[PDB]
């Protein structure tokens, strides 16, 4: 509105097709300019971190794993988003990740609405296993 702003100062807010309501303050619910997957990997170490070198020679698997995470990194919900074909692979690799869905950087300002459910591709160096 411009009826209140009779101070010679309009509210600096871009009314955009995309950024109409609140979709101009929300950085995809990341809430942190940090490489979170490496941090998550540390949390996974808390849940026993299987070294990726062992996986690329054993349990390979590239897939997209989306989940809702508790502040201290407690798996709340997990949904398989995309799978590149991990049959015998999925059981072990997800036992590791599916059960150890962690959250190192606390996105308070990301889940004020419910919780943080976001898609993260879990990569194990996949040559072509599960055949």
């Amino acid at each position: 509105k411009v009826q209140e702003q009779s101070v010679g100062a309009p509210p600096p807010g871009r009314a955009d097709k995309t950024a109409a309501p609140q979709t101009r303050l929300t950085p995809y619910a990341q809430a942190g300019e940090d490489n979170w997957r490496s941090r998550i990997s540390g949390r996974l170490n808390r849940f026993k971190r299987y070294p990726k070198d062992a996986l690329r020679l054993k349990r390979q698997g590239v897939g997209q794993v989306r989940f809702t995470l508790d502040r201290q990194g407690h798996v709340l919900a997990v949904t398989l988003v995309s799978s590149a074909g991990l049959p015998s692979l999925d059981r072990e690799i997800q036992a590791l990740v599916k059960r150890a869905s962690p959250l190192p950087t606390p996105p308070a300002d990301a889940y004020v609405n419910g919780t943080v459910e976001l898609t993260l591709p879990i990569d194990f160096s996949l040559r072509g296993a599960g055949f």
